[PDB]
């Protein structure tokens, strides 16, 4: 199957950028405004905008490294399959971020507007943490 | 093969699209600083940056639309063989850009890495056309 690959080196703490995305505070300022649970393994996040906000079942959580979820809702069968990593790497004198997003049947109009998003949110995420410019 | 696609829309005219994209003065504010060429179909466009500054072959144009060039340099034929395609669209009161980057032959690192990159040139396409951050 097809499956999207991002990178992007970030100069925070693999701590922060990990619990960025794994508490409700740090992801209300990633993905968006209304966010809740944020829990553990097991446990549904549920991210809401205007559009559809997505919910995503964790799957596997290694402290402050390698993260994984699950699509989940009443989409179709090949969403519901559908899974995504995200891996972290301490180089030199910052983390380097590995995003991974997969299970794709054919190249849809959803995957080139996925793909252009996920980079966008992985650089909000740089400058965020860097800076603080989100 | 692989081929990677972006998709974006940007409130802004064909042509000023167009035009930024296949002048100096344009492509000096989108890409980096030190840009030589930008001729027609034949000749080659010189970008020039630290780390590896490109060099793309411009192999068709189409006014206000689709613009088409081939990698050059000395570079594997694997590289030498890419082809990169940036197609425009008006949709309603915006320009919607499709761009496919292909001629991938497997997962290798330079993959995700332009992925990343892609998205983020062409968000600054947009911020910088709609508003003038760039």
């Amino acid at each position: 199957m097809v499956n999207i690959n991002h990178r992007i080196g970030i100069k925070a703490s693999p701590e922060k950028i990990y619990q960025a995305l794994t508490t409700d505070d740090g992801l209300k300022k990633w993905w968006t405004n209304d966010i809740s649970g944020a829990g553990v393994v097991g446990s549904t996040i549920k991210f809401r905008f205007n559009g559809g906000g997505p919910d995503f079942k964790v799957t596997k959580l290694i402290p402050n490294k390698t993260v994984c979820w699950q699509h989940a809702g009443n989409m179709p069968e090949s969403w519901m399959g559908t899974e995504i990593s995200f891996q972290l790497e301490t180089v030199e004198n910052q983390t380097f971020v590995r995003f991974t997003h997969s299970n794709w049947h054919e190249t849809t109009d959803f995957m080139a507007h996925c793909n252009t998003k996920w980079a966008v949110f992985l650089l909000s995420l740089k400058d965020a943490l860097e800076i603080g410019k989100g």
